This record gives structure tokens, sequence and C-alpha cells, in this order.
């Protein structure tokens, strides 16, 4: 069995420390590694709590363990008695939520590259799913599918806000293979329209119990118009992925294959040239 | 410490099996997993030749970095023996150099960050506990993914093959030469000269012997306007890094850290756009 440590790193070799953001997870900055001399993010919580420091690490290990092409690569673990945090990789394009919902910096988000995107959220989630045991993610959102310097998908917060990814079934308390394609199938819908899920709703309560009730977000020409390339298959998968019974969703292997011919149809310059296009 | 261990593969669940290049170290061979339904890259071959495969892939394994091919498994059964890792769809760099038919253009952006990123990967390497030497850099295993950026590949030495990038104290091997923390930046350099140029080092001496006499003399390959023009971006700072790099005396030889804080503002004068618009013109 062939093991790999994940590096310490020490506090005072991360450098130009810049706030990013504040999540329930912790505060997101930006900074330069000392001696590797690359950027990096480090994610920190000033004495926290005796609880507190079993998640952060618990957060390094699942990072560590998970390491694939599309998930978010730890680099390393501050973990001093004056400051504990974890350092990844720095996803200079943000969140695939502001990709989408920025439209004034984003006018244009080609096909190819949000069917991309789509492909790559599927293979990391089916990676995790694939590992022995089984990972799930359970808090799949458009906030946490980062975008690296090419428009890659980077998957991030995971297993371990808003509820509109949150299947039914999980409404009630539970004693669950089929959360992750329900939020997957919303994700989809959000990627497809650029549309805020249930937008005609203030109160996150009258989402719960519209969705409890077999009402998801809306599938007409307005949400999803018929120009839409693929747009009667992947309305299947939304459909399928979203159903109200779980025994009904499909695997994101049979996800996988569906996606597959859909991206066969696009040349590999069509991608890149889909990224120039927003910068 | 946290420990992460390196996944099994079983050979079965390679699909679409395609042979790329017969290597020293091993065949390369292109494939898909049949679970994780991506493309990968397979390297394969009695109880001596199978740790040399359990070694390469300890090393990537414990190399994990941005600029270092991110081993995905290893292949261990009796019927097959061999790594999976990462499939690099853009070959080696070697290939992008020297296919001027196939890429009359490598915007120079685009060579600046393929130096910026072999240096990167490099000196990572060299900041481990305890440092972890390459000392077979060369263009051949300096590997570009799907947009470019730099992959370094095979720790085998961390029949042969060139002597272009090896220095002169290293020809006879000894204790001395083994553990030289210098023999990397003379191979760098050496890889410079090449990038900058897209000119094959000591084209003009065609017996390999005879390159080995002049390098030990002091000889390096040609530092002219016909290898390398004027109108090279940062020529002069780029030159006088390659020529420390390469210089005789390795303790003369700057460390990987000293020439990154010289390229980041090398780097800095390129626009983003423009690493982006010389992708394009390859593709
Ligand atoms: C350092 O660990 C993390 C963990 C999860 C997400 C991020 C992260 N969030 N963002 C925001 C988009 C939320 C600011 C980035 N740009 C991140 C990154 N890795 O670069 C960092
Ligand atoms: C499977 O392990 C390796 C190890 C070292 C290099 C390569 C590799 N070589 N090539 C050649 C350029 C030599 C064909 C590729 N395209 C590789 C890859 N990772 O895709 C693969
Ligand atoms: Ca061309």
């Amino acid at each position: 069995a062939i093991c790999s440590a994940l590096p310490t790193i020490p506090y005072h070799k991360l450098a130009d420390l810049r706030y990013l953001s504040r999540g329930a997870s912790g505060t997101v900055s930006s900074a330069r590694h000392a001696d590797w001399r690359v950027q990096v993010a480090v994610k920190h919580l000033t004495p926290l709590l005796d609880s507190e420091r079993k998640d952060v690490l618990r957060e390094a290990e699942i990072l560590h363990k998970a390491r694939f092409s599309y998930i978010l690569p730890i680099l390393g673990i501050c973990n001093e008695p004056e400051f504990l945090g974890i350092v990844t990789e720095y996803m200079p394009n943000g969140s695939l939520n502001e990709l989408l919902h920025r439209k004034t910096e984003y006018p244009d988000v080609a096909w190819p590259l949000r069917f991309r995107i789509l492909h790559e959220i599927a293979l990391g989630v089916n990676y995790l799913h694939n590992m022995t045991p089984p990972l799930l993610h359970h808090d799949l959102k458009t906030q946490n599918i980062l975008l690296d310097n090419e428009f890659h998908v980077k998957i991030a917060d995971f297993g371990l806000g808003t509820i509109i990814y949150m299947p039914p079934e999980n409404y009630e308390p539970g004693q669950s293979i089929k959360h992750d394609i329900y939020s997957y199938a919303v994700i989809t819908w959000e990627v497809l329209s650029r549309k805020q899920p249930f937008e005609d709703v203030t109160n996150p309560l009258q989402i719960m119990y519209s969705v409890s009730q077999g009402h998801r977000p809306v599938i007409n020409e307005e949400s999803l118009p018929y120009d839409i390339p693929h747009r009667a298959r992947m309305i299947s998968l939304i459909e399928s992925g979203w159903a109200q019974n779980p025994d009904e969703r499909p695997s994101f292997l049979k996800c996988l294959i569906e996606l597959e011919p859909v991206l066969r149809t696009f040349e590999e310059i069509t991608f890149l040239e889909a990224v120039i296009q927003l910068k």
C-alpha cells in the first residue's frame, strides 16, 4: 500500500494574504507560497473550538484522499497553535455561480463550455461515488463548483445554506445515494437557463413546500429556449435527475453515458474560443 | 500527518487501449477507464524489473504538485504491471519545439510560460524533505497538457538516450555526482536555450562523443544572433540566466528559487490574453 503524506505549511511561508470570501466552512484568502513561488488559496475560521479543529482536519483528509482531475487539489495544511487552515490551488475564475449570474461581465457563455462544465461536474462526483468506500458529496451547489485558469471544473467543499439543490426526501430527518444527482439536475437546469431556480419565490420555505409537492424549476420555452443544443436529451436528464422517487434517478454512470455523445460533437478549438470570448 | 493511498486499478477496467510510443523505461499507451469515464495514459513493461515500476509510482504519488504529472493509480497483477497517469494530449516539449511544419509558430508568451512552469516543477521537487533531484531533465519528458501547461514526468533516474542535458562533471558518475544539487539547473539552461531558439543543441557536431569532449573543455550551444535573434523578449536577462545555469563550475550555478525570482517580472510583461492566443494558434 503506497502512501503519500500531506505537506505541513508554516504560516510564515504564505505572503500577501488577501481576503476573498467568508462562508460557513471558513474564510477564503488568496496568497503566494514563499518557497514554491505559486499563488495559493487558504481556508481558515482566533481561538475557535476543540471540535472546530476536528472539522478543518477532516476536510483536509477528504481533499487529500479524493485527489482527481476534477477535485480541488489540496497543496498542504497549516497546523500551528497560532493559525489553522488548508492550502489549495488558487482558482482564478471563481465559482460556476458567478459565471452564470454575472451577466454584464459575461454576456456570452458559449454552449460547448457549458456542456464541458456539466460533463466535468459529473466526472468529479462520479469519481467520489466510485471510491471505496463511496464518498457522497451531499452539498453540491453552483457556489462550490470552482473554475480554474482554463475554466475547467474543480469540485470543492464536500461530504460534509441554500436548499434549492436539496432533494425533497432530505427535508425530514433521514437515516442516501440519490442526493447528489438531484443537486446535479438543478445545476444542469441553472447552467442551461442562466436563471435563478424559483425566481418568483421570496421565502425558502415556499420552495421547500413546492418541492415536496413535486414542483421543480420551470421547463418551458422562456427558461429553456428551443435553440439550446441537445435540448430534448438535456431535459430528460434533468427530469429524471430531480424525479420525486429517488429510485427513478439515474446513477452518475448512466448520466455520463448520456453526456458522452453530446461532448463528442464539439471540436477542441470550440472550448478554447468559448474561453477567449469571456476574457 | 495525513495519508492518501494510491488506487489499485484492475487492468480489465482499462478499455480502448492504443499504443502511443516505446521508451527506455517502458511502453506508453492511451486508454479510457471504464468506471471513471476519463482518458488515461498507461506505462508498462521478473522480480527485479518490478521494483522500478513501483518506485516511479511512489515518487509520482509523493511529488504531487501543479507541474508534476498526476498519477491516478497502479496496475499490479500477475498478468500485468504498470502505472496509470492523466493523459497528456499534446505530447512532449521536444515535439513542440522540433515539429516545425506541424507547429510553424510557438508564440513567445507560451515559450516563457513553459519555461516558468518547468522551473516551478523542479523547484518544488528541490523543496521537498528530503530534496528530490530529477537528474534526467530533457525536453522529451516535459509533457504538455490540453492547454499546453507543463507536467514533468520520468523520475526513473531520480541503454539510455541523449547526453546534451548532462553537465560535464556527471560524465564519470560518483558519490559526488549523484548527490550534486546542481545537476538540474544545467539541464534547465540547455532546455531554456532550446526553447528560445527551436534549434537542436550542437547541430554542427553530428558525433555524440565529440559533443562530450567539447562540453568538457567549456564549449556550450552557440549564443549568437543566428541561434538567438535580437527580437527575443528580454533576450539579455535570458542569456544571463542560461550562461549562469550551464556554468562549468557547479558552485557558480543558481538555485531554481533564484531563477524563478528573475523570471517572475519577465512573465508579468505578457498579458493573460496572449497565452490563450498562443494556444489557439497551435490548435
Ligand atoms: C483553500 O481551500 C478552499 C476550499 C474551498 C474553496 C476555496 C475557494 N473558494 N474560492 C471562492 C470563489 C469562493 C472565492 C476560491 N477562489 C477558492 C480557491 N481554491 O481558489 C478554497
Ligand atoms: C503513464 O505514465 C506516463 C509516464 C511518463 C510519461 C507518460 C507519457 N508519455 N507520453 C508520450 C508523449 C511520450 C507519448 C504521453 N502522452 C504521456 C501521457 N501521460 O499521456 C506517461
Ligand atoms: Ca495550425
